C-alpha cells in the first residue's frame, strides 16, 4: 500500500505525566546543537529575513540558544552580521548557505562562524549531498543539513558527513508547500521516523517549523529531537530584522507584515518556562532522561 | 512505540441508553467523597479563590454535597473560613494544602475539617507522597489527592494512603497546561485508566475539570468516578466570592484560574476573565442535578452503583 | 472499556454507487410504514407542536406519505385534527401519545386514525412497554413505538406487540437530550443496530430526526430504515401551523420552551418535491427499482472531517 | 463496525506525500502522458466539459499548452461540430468532444469533424445504458472513447471489456458538485482514483482524475495515487479564455460558473450543481503555468522523471484537518 499510515502533528498529542522527582527549576535544557557544539537552551532562532540577523542572534546567545543568519543577502553583509555577534562578547553564533555556496560556507567559517546550515526545501537530493561532501573537504565546521522527513534520508546525509540534520517538510507557518506541491510528514511523525537513524549514530535533530506553542517544544523534544528552531514566535520581537508600523491601534513590523511582539527575552522566558514544566510533569531531569521516559496519547481537535 | 492509544473526552462520547424501570425522581445520587465521608449529591466545588469559600460550601453542604475551601489565603483566614461554615448546623467542608504545609493541614483538622485535599498541578511527585504520609501518619483525616491521570499514579497514592483520588490534568476552562507545557491526558481515557485501580481498592475517583454541561457529569460518573469537581459553572453564582459587576446590559462576575497570572500575584497555566452572573447557585445546582437524574433514567440507573455496572458509550464525530 | 464502537451520523457517510439498470424517474418509493399500513412515499411530517396540524397531515397524505398528529392540545381537538383529514378524501392520518394514554389513543381510533404513535424521549421503558400491551388489549391498532437506538430495546418492542419501530435519541435538529443528559446514538448506527432485529420480524424503522438535506433520506433507507420522519424541513412551509409575520423584508414563523425562529419556506408542494428527486437520484446511482432492493445493495463510505 | 461500511474514504486534503531521494529538478521532469490507448499529451491537464469553461478558445489554449479541451455538449450538434472545427483551424491541435448517452448521431458527427477523442460523459457511468452506447460506437466508429464517471472496482472493468480507451472518476467531488448533498451518494476522490487505477493499470487504460482540484498539489496527488491526466474546471472558470461574459461589479471583474446539472444550465431531474460569480483569473497560460510548475516541484519532491516513475515511487501519509 502507498499509504505509509497516519500522520501526526503537534496539535493531534498530548504527553502523558510520569512519576516525577524534579522541580521545573531543577530541570536542565541544556543540549547538543551538533555532535561538536552544544547550547544551554534547545532554541534556534530561524534562518529567515524576518526573523534572524545580528540583533537576534545576540539576543539568542546571551539567552542559551543560537541564532541562524539567513543567507537573503550578499557574502559580504552575511559575513559582517556574523562579525557583529562575535565583537560583542564572543557568543555562538550559525549562518545558512544553499546549494553551492561553498565560497559563502568558506567566508563565514574565516567569520569565526561556529555552524553551518546546509538549507534546502529538499535536503534528500543529489546537490545538497554533493555540497555537503565538498563543505566537509574543503573547510573544518560542522554541518548542519536540511530539510529531511524519511529514514533513509537521514541515514545517506550522517554517512555523507552531517553533524545535525534539520527536519520539516509542511510545517512552516508561512506554508506553501503543503498546497502547492502536495508534499510533506507531518511533525512529530517526522521527528519519529528521524529518530529512530540519527539516535543510533549520536547524532542531533534540529525540529524545524510548526512551533505555535510553549507545549510544542516540549512535544518535539520529547518525541527525540534536540533542539527546536522557531521562525513566527520571533517574528515581530523587537530584536527581528523589520521597521515598527502603525495601523490604528496595533502597531506592526514591515519588510510582509507581522503584529510586534515587543522584546525576544519575554517571548524567550515563556517558551522555556512552558518547558520546565513540561519536562516536569514528564519527571524528566534532562532531555537524554525526556527521550527514554516521555509517551503520548493521541487527541481528537474537537 | 510512545503511542499508548487515543484519548476521548467529554464531546467525543454519547451514553448508550439501556431498558429503564427508575423515573429520573426515583434515582438515588448518593455516593463516597472518601473512604469514610458520604455525600448526598455527587457534586463538589473547586478549590479555587473565584468558586469556593464560606458562602459557596454551605450552599454545596446544604444541597446535599461539598464545599473545599481554597489556599489561596492564610491559615488563619482558612481556618476561619472553615469555622463560619461550620457555625451554621452539621454542614460537611473541605479545604485545600499545597505541598509541605503541615501547619496548614493541622489546623485545618482541628478546625473540624471533613477531608483535605492535597493538591497539585502533577499530583505524581516525590512532594506529594510525601506530604501525603506526613499526614496520615500524623492525622486522623480523609485526604483526598490529585491531581493525575494514570493507573501507576492511583496505585501509589492509594498505597500510601489515599482515601480519594482527584482525577484531572487538562481539562478546564480556564486551563492552558495542554498549551504551554504540551500535556494531559483526555477526562474520560483519563477516569477510565484511574478508576480500574482505585475501584480494587474501594477509593472513589473525584472527577475534576471539563465540565461544561449536565450532560458531562453522567458521562464522568458513568465511566468510573463517584464525584464531580465543578468550578466555572458555579463561578458567576451569587455564592461564589468577589464582587459584582454591570458592563452595558448584563452584569459580569470574575473567573480566574488558580494558576493565572492575577491569581499568583512559575509559568502561567491558567487564563483569566469575566463571565455572565448566573443568579442563585441552587438554581444552577438543580438543573445540573436534574440532568443527572435524566441521564440515569435513560441508562436504567437507580444508583451510581448500579450506573457504573450497566453503563456503555458510543464515539462520535466532530 | 465501556466503548462499544465507533458512532457514525449522517454526515459522517456517503453511498457507493452501484451498476444500474433503472433511471430516478422508473424507480418505486412504496413502502410499508407499519406492518400493515403502506405509504407511496417513504416520508412522514414529525408529531410536533410546530409541523403537523390537519393541513400538513392532507399535503403529506396526498403526496404518498402521511402526517403525525402532535398531541399537545386537548383530546376533543385532536379527534377534529384527524376527522379533518380522513374526511378530505379518504386520507391515511396517525396521531400521537404518550404514556399511559390509553384513553386519548381510545377516542383516536373511534376517529378512524390508522396508525397510533406511541412517543417517548425513551421508548425502552417499562411504563411504555404497558401502554403498548394496554393498546392492543383494549383496541384494534397498528402501533408505532419510539424512541430507540439498540437492538435490545427494539426486539422487546415487537415481542409485545409493536408493529413499527421509531428510532431517533439525540439527532433531531432542535434536540438537547446530548447535551442535557449526555445521551444518544448517531443516527446510522441507531438504524443499523435496529434494522439487524426488526427485519427479521418484517417490522419496518422510521427513522427519526436529523434529517437536513434529501441525501440524508437515502442514508437512512439504505442502512435498513422503511419510512423517515421530518421535523424542521417542514417547519416553515405554508401548510404547517402557525402564522406568519414580516421581519425586515423576510418572512418567519416558529419552530420547537421557547426555541427559536425559522424563515418561510413558501408550499410544501416544491419542498417534498426536492425530497423525492434527490431520493429518486440516489437510488438511480445505487441501481436500486425499490427501497427492498436498496438494502439488498447499499453500501457506504466513511468520510473525514474535512 | 460495518456492515455495510467498506472502509474510510480519502480525499486530498486527507493525505499527504511522501519525499523521496531525488536527482531531478522540476525543470527536468518529463509531463508527457497517455490520455487513451492511442492518443497522447504533453501536459496531463484536461479543460472539463462544462458550459462555462470549455469552448473553442478554451480547447486551442490547452492544446497549444500540451494538454487538451474537451467541448460541452450543452448546445445543439452542428455548434458543437463548429467548435471542433473551430480548434482544427489553429494548427493542428488535438480536441475532445462531450457525449450523453444514446447521442450516436452526434458522436458521427463529431468524429467527422476531426475530433481526437469521444467522453461518452454522465452522472452514473456504471449504468446499463452507457455500455450500450460504448458497444454501439466501437463497432460502428473509429474513435477513442472516454467514459465515465465511476467510482469503483466492477465500474471501471466492466467498462474495459466493452472498449473503453479511458476511464473518467469522480463522483462526488468538484467545487460546483452538490451530489453528495442531494443523493447522499459519492466516493472520496484518492480512494476513488485507488479503487478504478487498482484494475486500469493491469489493462493499461489511463485514468482521468475528474473534479476536486483546488490547488496544483492536488494534481500530484491525482497523479501519484495512480491517474494519468487530471480534468479541471475551477481554476478554468473565469479565465480570459473561459466561454463566459466578463462583468464588472465593485472593484472587482467576475465570470459566471455553473455546474451542468444546475438550475440555469438545465434551462437551456433534481439539481445535482450549484452556480455562482466567481472572480476574473485573467490570462488562461499564466494559470496553467502555475499548476505545472507545482506540478514539476511535486515530483521533484518524490525524485521522479516521468509519470511512470511517479506511479513506481510514490507513497503518502494520513493527516488530520
Ligand atoms: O504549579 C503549577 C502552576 N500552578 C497552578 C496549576 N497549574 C495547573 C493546574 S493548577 N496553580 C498554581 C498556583 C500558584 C502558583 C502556580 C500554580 N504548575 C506545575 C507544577 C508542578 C509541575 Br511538576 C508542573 C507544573
Ligand atoms: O443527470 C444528472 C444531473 N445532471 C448532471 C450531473 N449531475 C451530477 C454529475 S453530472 N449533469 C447534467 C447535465 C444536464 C442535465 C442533468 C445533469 N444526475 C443523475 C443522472 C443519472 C443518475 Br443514475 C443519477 C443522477
Ligand atoms: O517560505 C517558506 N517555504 C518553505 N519553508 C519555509 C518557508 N518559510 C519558512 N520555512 C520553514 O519554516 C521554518 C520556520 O517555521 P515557523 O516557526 O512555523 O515560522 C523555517 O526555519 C523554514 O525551515
Ligand atoms: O490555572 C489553572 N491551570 C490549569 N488548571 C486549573 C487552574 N486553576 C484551576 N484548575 C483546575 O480546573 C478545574 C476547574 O475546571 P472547570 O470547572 O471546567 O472550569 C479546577 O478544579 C482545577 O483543578
Ligand atoms: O424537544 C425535543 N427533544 C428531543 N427530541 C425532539 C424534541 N422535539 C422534537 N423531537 C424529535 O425530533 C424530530 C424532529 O427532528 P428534525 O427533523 O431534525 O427537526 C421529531 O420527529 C421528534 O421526534
Ligand atoms: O452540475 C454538476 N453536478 C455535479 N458534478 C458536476 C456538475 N457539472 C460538472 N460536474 C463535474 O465537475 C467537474 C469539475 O470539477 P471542479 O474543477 O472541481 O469544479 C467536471 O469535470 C464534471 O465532471
Amino acid at each position: 500500500t502507498k499509504n505509509i499510515g497516519k500522520g501526526l502533528t503537534f496539535e493531534d498529542i498530548l504527553l502523558v505525566p510520569n512519576y516525577s522527582e524534579v522541580l521545573p527549576r531543577e530541570v536542565s535544557l541544556e543540549t547538543k546543537l551538533t555532535k561538536n557544539v552544544s547550547l544551554k537552551i534547545p532554541l534556534i532562532s530561524s534562518a529567515m529575513d524576518t526573523v534572524t540577523e545580528h540583533l537576534m542572534a545576540v539576543g539568542m546567545a546571551r539567552l542559551g540558544g543560537i541564532g541562524i543568519i539567513h543567507k537573503n543577502m550578499d557574502m559580504e553583509s552575511q559575513v559582517n552580521e556574523v562579525l557583529k555577534v562575535k565583537n560583542s562578547g564572543g557568543l555562538r553564533v550559525g549562518a545558512a548557505i544553499g546549494v553551492n555556496e561553498i565560497e559563502r560556507a568558506k567566508l563565514l567559517v574565516e567569520a569565526g562562524v561556529d555552524v553551518i546550515v546546509l538549507d534546502s526545501a529538499h535536503g534528500h537530493s543529489l546537490n545538497i549531498i554533493r555540497t555537503l561532501k565538498e563543505i566537509k573537504s574543503k573547510m573544518n565546521i560542522d554541518v548542519i543539513v536540511g530539510n529531511v522527513v524519511t529514514e533513509e534520508a537521514t541515514k545517506e546525509l550522517i554517512e555523507n558527513g552531517a553533524d545535525g540534520i534539520k527536519v520539516g517538510i509542511g510545517p512552516g507557518s508561512i506554508c506553501t508547500t503543503r498546497i502547492v506541491a502536495g508534499v510533506g510528514v507531518p511533525q512529530i511523525t517526522a521527528i519519529e521516523k528521524c529518530s529512530s537513524v540519527a539516535s543510533k549514530f549520536g547524532i542531533p535533530i534540529i525540529a524545524d517549523g510548526g512551533i505555535r506553542y510553549s507545549g510544542d517544544i516540549g512535544k518535539a523534544l520529547a518525541v527525540g529531537a534536540s533542539s527546536v528552531m522557531i521562525g513566527s514566535i520571533l517574528a515581530g520581537t523587537e530584536e527581528s530584522p523589520g521597521e515598527k508600523e502603525l495601523i490604528g491601534d496595533t502597531v506592526y513590523k514591515y519588510y510582509g507584515r507581522v503584529k510586534y511582539k515587543g522584546e525576544m527575552e519575554g517571548v524567550v522566558y515563556q517558551l522555556v518556562g512552558g518547558l520546565r514544566s513540561c519536562m516536569g510533569y514528564l519527571g524528566s531531569a534532562s532531555i537524554e532522561e525526556l527521550w527514554k521516559k516521555s509517551s503520548y496519547v493521541e487527541i481528537t481537535t474537537s
